[PDB]
C-alpha cells in the first residue's frame, strides 16, 4: 500500500513492514498498525501510524544517551508479546523534542517482537526510570 507520513512524505509499504500493536499505544489505543521509519543518516526513528499520516512518534535507540540503561521484561510481558525461544526483540525509546530540553521516556519504552511483528509500549516496574529524562543533563 502507499501512505502519507508525518515526516517522509508518501510511501510504499509492505504488509511485510508493518508491526502490530494489539494494545495500540497508551492514549492511542485505536492506532494498531505502525511502520519504523529511519530519517535517514540520523539515529532517529519514527514510529509511522500506517492509517494514520500526522501521527509519527520520534525515536531513538536508548544506549544512544543512556549508557547504563537497563531493562527486564517480565513473562507476562513476553507472553502478550508472545517472545519465546530464539526470537529478536527490538528496544527504543520515545523522544519528546523541545534541540536543547528534550527528554526520553526511559520509564515506558516501546519492544518489538520482531518475529511476530507485535509491539508495546511496556511499561516498567519497580524501577527508578522517570518518563521524562533530560538527553543532555541541565549542567552543560
Amino acid at each position: 500500500g502507499k501512505i502519507a507520513t508525518k515526516y517522509h512524505g508518501d510511501i510504499e509499504i509492505h504488509e511485510k513492514d508493518i508491526v502490530r500493536f494489539e494494545q495500540g499505544i497508551p492514549g492511542f489505543l485505536e492506532e494498531k498498525q505502525f511502520v519504523l521509519l529511519q530519517l535517514e543518516d540520523t539515529p532517529f526513528i519514527i514510529l509511522q501510524s500506517v492509517n494514520t499520516p500526522a501521527l509519527g512518534f520520534v525515536l531513538i535507540e536508548p544506549f544512544s544517551y543512556f549508557p547504563t540503561y537497563e531493562i527486564d521484561l517480565d513473562d507476562n510481558t513476553l507472553e502478550q508479546l508472545q517472545i519465546t525461544g530464539e526470537q529478536d526483540v527490538a528496544l527504543y525509546v520515545i523522544l519528546t523534542v523541545a534541540f536543547d530540553d528534550t527528554t526520553a521516556n526511559l520509564q515506558a519504552p516501546i519492544v518489538i517482537n520482531v518475529h511476530k511483528r507485535l509491539g508495546k509500549q511496556v511499561i516498567l516496574t519497580n524501577t527508578n526510570y522517570k518518563t521524562k529524562h533530560r538527553l543532555f543533563p541541565e549542567k552543560v
